[PDB]
């Protein structure tokens, strides 16, 4: 037997760094969870239990907490390139770093109609991600991604025209509830290393707010003919206004709100036109996926 | 053996209602989880095997979405009143309903800076939920409460002064994170059936929206000597901005991040005044109660 | 306003003791999440700020590994009685100590038919806890039960003859699956004090041991008329077989698996004596509670 | 823009199936949660809302209920090899189907020593699982698992020689507590089709028994040198009883129990040899995997 692939490292590292601004007092906060796993030239902590190949996963958590005060932690693209760079340059025998990063919200609150200088709220469990792999020799690919965000229409959405044969008892429809839980991952053009990064470092949040506002604005305007298509036509905008982004990806549960007959009750009419209770669904659950790139 | 107490009913209902406005074309959503429980004269279910005296459970479950069809689902102090109301006037031998409401976010979305008539996010898993008892011949008592709301602040909380003996590690500080879930719940005055709980309606929704206020406004600008003092004030101003509330319960977790000492490496500097970078506690956590009421 | 009620602690402090016999080599691990809250005259750390009568719940967390380490942690009724113990005698203004205690399961491995002297795996999710109110002046309460432990019985279920009016859709059966979580307490006779709980110390595993045994051959073995019918047998016989128990609850939900009528496609049988697959149901689910007494 | 991969499908079906034995009366249950994921030629319904190309994933649903009441679901390698296979042949224009399948366990129960012939408890939360792809072509792959097996032993790892440098806190260790949640992958040599599955079927239970069986041979007897040189000699073993396995894939947490300095407290001595209580630590964890295939 042989080892054909290996990697190791520290899981679930929580993060919290504040800024305090002395000028106006104004403190803000960043919450991370981040995980680095490490390839190269480690084997023999398999075969032989040679460990003096393996960098303790507990001092890559002191790296992590290290790194975090000696930079910063914003964009997580950065940051995240300058960690997995630290493996490859500081051991000569670790040739790729993955670090992953998800970023939790805080948001300053509003007290009166005026923000707070240090006072945070967690609007919700969207997270706003990254993948960065750092490969010797091969630079940096960085995946960025926002998740577990949450929305419903509540009309505006159809779905009719389908395959129907023996297996089929779905019916036609031109009215139905749409509701999603949306993951997009857009992926960025190698990066040579820190220097490119940094130089595009502007452009990570920009892509992140318009990635947002057009999943948004394109779920709340497009009358959908299905999941298939509405997700197209998010990934094409996005596209469009970032050229330094090579592919976007959507996954996409259909979560279901079913219709529920009260006929029997009364002639209780509360389906098609009349519908105005429905039963959530919470399994199973359709699960729509695509990736779109440049022709 | 005797039966002592007994109660039996429906977990977990999930339910949705749209609201269409005809004119305006403007509709609204509600989604709940809907929880019924019942007692009374059911004894011989349990010791003779005696199922006359049993109203399904899956009856239970039709009930309540009979009763979202033909009734406001909001405020849902009124909604779980009704559904309970139901069940002690429709059978003879039931003579307690216990509705358990929990309402979950689906807030409007804006897009372009206008308000969308039929779309919306789940902006967070804050809920607003509802305790109902409906005792035949006691009238109905009900708690509201909100959940779920996670906060933070950077500074401005302190812990000092606090018993000293052979059991305590802890340093006295002048200046902490202080973090919490809030769970906040206040109980009305009993009421005498649901003419009355008709008549305060608009106090419902009005009261909620105190309570969160109260709370995020006193957690934000309290230079806070601990948890106790704080959650305190809290319960002291809901109580009196509202009178027919009888008694302000909040449990709060005191959610711990850990100042990480650096000086083991190069001198770096991170605690006390300088401390940047913190490690969020998963577990344990201080767990805080108080139950305020009138003098 | 005032303080009606008040209690604070700590929550979540999980903890790990082992035992090593030096003879036999042998090694037992206990594990478990420890809940400890008090109360007392500490009114003014929420009412003036007071911090002098506050016990630090990080010197609350301390207490509990000193604790474990200076007493056996095993059975759980005995070590929660000693450490709530331990605070309404260390402090003069503490007057209740509530400790909840889960415990988690290590079995020992047996490899090649041989039990494993330091080996454990972790059979299934089930609980045993304990819930030890120490009440200075009344004595000690416990609360002993077993949780999360879930069985199915593909037969041998029956459910009819129950109330049937316009609400009700739910069809009679003679042969249906019945699968439930059992969440099982059974809360012992008052004891004085530590001595007395000491003296009923081999009761408490033989006790658990018989519940267990109880509800299992039970579920097994009865041809059930509903969950009430069943549940009722069990705590009958728990109560016949340990005079101190004063009490038995069970609350079980009723998880339900619904019949896929297939005959839509070629006449596919699947219902009835015909019924082979079937579609577990998430939610709803029926919950069925009950308190059993002494005549 | 161009699609460049697609796949869809339902998520998240619960299935469940009951043999019954007419002769002796013994029935026995499987419970499962099956997802399945299909691609071909349905760009389309992305680009041009084109969903004639779309098999409804409602329909999809329809079809595993259909599946497992026409053929075994055991073991599950054939089961999702002819789900997998049914899409291709059927559908002229979708050429992959991945399916994925977790096995739920349902543990006949022993009521006084003797099997119940159906009755059943689900003894721990430890999955089977399979991936199955079907590709038009080019065969099926199918890789099989084990997971969620938590394992803890108290004493014989060690954990000494690793790098240190300024990065580097911890100490070298002779004896530690080693405790992970086991996932286990093998991957099979890629099958021609159904008849080559079919042919094979006997070996499929067989190699996860010995999957299971080495895993904890392993963990109870070695000597630990390492997370990474036991989980090697695992992986070794599994390969070498099993030829029509390619690579053996592990991924295991290393879930930390830290020992607590008491000294502090009237010099009492819980560290090193003498230490007895610890805590558990819910993050950050070890993450460590390896790859395992032939010279
Ligand atoms: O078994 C281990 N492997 C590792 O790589 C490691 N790093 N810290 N502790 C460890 N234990
Ligand atoms: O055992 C049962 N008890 C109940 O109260 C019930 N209601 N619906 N189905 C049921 N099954
Ligand atoms: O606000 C606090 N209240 C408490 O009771 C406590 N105990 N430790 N830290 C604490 N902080
Ligand atoms: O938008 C949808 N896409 C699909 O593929 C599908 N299948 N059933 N319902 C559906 N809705
Ligand atoms: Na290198
Ligand atoms: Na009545
Ligand atoms: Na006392
Ligand atoms: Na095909
Ligand atoms: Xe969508
Ligand atoms: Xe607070
Ligand atoms: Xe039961
Ligand atoms: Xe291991």
């Amino acid at each position: 037997s042989a080892v054909k692939a290996a990697r190791y490292g520290k899981d679930n590292v929580r993060v919290y760094k504040v800024h305090k601004d002395e000028k106006t007092g104004v403190q803000t906060v960043y919450e991370m969870t981040v995980c680095v796993l490490l390839e190269g030239e480690i084997e023999t902590s398999y075969t032989k239990a040679d460990n003096s190949v393996i960098v303790a996963t507990d001092s890559i958590k002191n790296t992590i907490y290290i790194t975090a005060k000696q930079n910063p932690v914003t964009p997580p693209e950065l940051f995240g390139s300058i960690l997995g760079t630290h493996f490859i340059e500081k051991y000569n025998h670790i040739h790729a770093a993955h670090v992953n990063i998800v970023c939790h919200r805080w948001t300053r609150m509003d007290i009166d109609g005026k923000p707070h200088p240090h006072s945070f709220i967690r609007d919700s469990e969207e997270k706003r991600n990254v993948q960065v792999d750092v490969v010797e020799g091969k630079g940096i690919d960085i995946k960025s991604s926002l998740s577990g965000l949450t929305v419903l229409k509540s009309t505006n959405s159809q779905f009719w025209g389908f395959l129907r044969d023996e297996y089929t008892t779905l019916k036609e429809t031109w009215d139905r509830i749409l509701s999603t839980d949306v993951d997009a991952t857009w992926q960025w053009k190698n990066f040579s290393g820190l220097q490119e990064v940094r130089s595009h470092v502007p452009k990570f949040d920009a892509t992140w707010a318009t990635a947002r506002e057009v999943t948004l604005k394109t779920f709340a305007e497009d009358n959908s003919a299905s999941v298939q298509a509405t997700m197209y036509k998010m990934a094409e905008q996005i596209l469009a206004r970032q050229q330094l982004i090579e592919t976007v990806e959507y996954s996409l549960p259909n979560k279901h709100y079913f219709e529920i007959d009260l006929s029997w009750h009364k002639g209780l009419q509360n389906t098609g036109k009349n519908a105005e209770v429905f039963a959530p669904q919470s399994d199973p659950n359709g699960l729509i996926k695509c990736t779109v790139g440049r022709s």
